[PDB]
Order: C-alpha cells, then sequence, then structure tokens
C-alpha cells in the first residue's frame, strides 16, 4: 500500500524532514519485500522506528571502557561472571576504547566472519534500522536484494541501504504472517530478541502499531 509522510511519522516517530528524506526508500523497501496489508506496514514501521531512535542511529556502537565490555559480555571480558560487580580481565584492558579491536575479538568466528587478525567482525558490526550483523547476514542480504553489501558493507548506513535491508530481515524472519495473524508480540520477540517490557519499549512499539493500523485505514 502507499503510504504518506504523515503515516512514516506515525509509524516511526522520525521528524517531518527525516520522513521526506526516508519516504521513497521506505517505500521501495515494503515493496520489494512484499510488506503490503495495513497490519504488516504498522508492525514493520513501529519496530524499525524504536530500534532506530525514529531513523536517526544505523551502525552499533563500539565505544566501550574496560568496565563496559565487562559488562556487556562478562562471559568474556570479566574475571569472573559470577560475582557484582564485573571486573574487567586483562583482555577487556587491551580492548577497552578499541573499536575495531573490540569487534574484531567479540564477532570473531561467528554469524560468518573469520579469525580477529582479518577484519570481518568490524567490517560486518552492526548496520541498518534492525541491524545486520555478521559476513553471513550481508552475503545473503546482498543474494536477496542485488545490494553491494559485502564491498560497501557502509550502504546500510544509506537510508535505501537501511530500509531495504530492515524490509528484508522482516520478510526472511516471517514477520508478514505474524503481524498478519494479530501476533505484534511475536514480531518485536522475533526483531528485538524479547517480547514487548520495559527494557525494548514495548508500549511505545504497541501504541506506535495501533495508532499506524487506525492511520493507514483513511
Amino acid at each position: 500500500m502507499k503510504i504518506t509522510k504523515d503515516i512514516l511519522i506515525t509509524g516511526t516517530g522520525c521528524t517531518t524532514d527525516r520522513a521526506i528524506k526516508w519516504l521513497d526508500d521506505v517505500q521501495a523497501a515494503m515493496d520489494k519485500f512484499h510488506i503490503e496489508s495495513p497490519r504488516a506496514i504498522a508492525a514493520y514501521l513501529a519496530n524499525i522506528g524504536v530500534e532506530s531512535g525514529g531513523l536517526v542511529s544505523l551502525v552499533e556502537n563500539l565505544n566501550y571502557s574496560a568496565q563496559g565490555l565487562a559488562n556487556t559480555w562478562p562471559r568474556r571480558y570479566a574475571v569472573d561472571p559470577r560475582v557484582r560487580p564485573y571486573v574487567p580481565n586483562a583482555l577487556a584492558n587491551r580492548l577497552a576504547r578499541n573499536p575495531v579491536a573490540i569487534a574484531n575479538n567479540v564477532y570473531a568466528d561467528r554469524m560468518g566472519n573469520g579469525c580477529e587478525q582479518d577484519g570481518d567482525g568490524w567490517k560486518y558490526r552492526g548496520r541498518g534500522l534492525i541491524q545486520l550483523t555478521g559476513k553471513s547476514n550481508y552475503s545473503l542480504f546482498a543474494e536477496d536484494s542485488g545490494m553491494d553489501v559485502l564491498e560497501k558493507p557502509e550502504l546500510l548506513e544509506t537510508p535505501a541501504g537501511a530500509s531495504m535491508s530492515s524490509a528484508w530481515f522482516f520478510w526472511r524472519n516471517r514477520c508478514i504472517p505474524m503481524a498478519e495473524s494479530n501476533n505484534f508480540s511475536m514480531v518485536v520477540k522475533t526483531i528485538n530478541g524479547a517480547a514487548p517490557n520495559d527494557a525494548n519499549h514495548g508500549q511505545l512499539r504497541i501504541n506506535r502499531y495501533m495508532k499506524t493500523i487506525a492511520a493507514i485505514n483513511q
């Protein structure tokens, strides 16, 4: 369905100026990945807006102190993950305040990435609205979209790439059937990792979902 600037603002909480810059990219992404019904469009917009702070935040933040590393990945970066506070280990103290070195270590040898030394963890760090991480998902998105994101992963920080990759994620993770069965809670769990709650702004997601259905049907 053709959406408006006002539907996009209702759905994502974005500014008027950002809605104007993103409208055509969001429409093209939803059309490409068959996000067509009021509930599918509402569930997609409600989640991409909260995940990205209103289409503002498009890349993983890897700025950490040693204490932030221990707190975020205690099994990797705390001396002992069974105690409070966590104490940063020697690895945490070496990697702290080094975004590239953190990503290369924490994302090494998973999600399709190779070894720490060869740089895939940083290269394929989280990007987009619903962030894609790791060489495997960048590769699958490249094949499904035709976007050159292995050579140019920074395309996922453009409005076109962020919208397209989020629409791909929504389609591929079966969110369209969930939306069209009125299972918004499962859509949020699938995208965020947890059902609607305080931590993931669940009430704001639900409020924007319901408000966007109403807006579209008019």
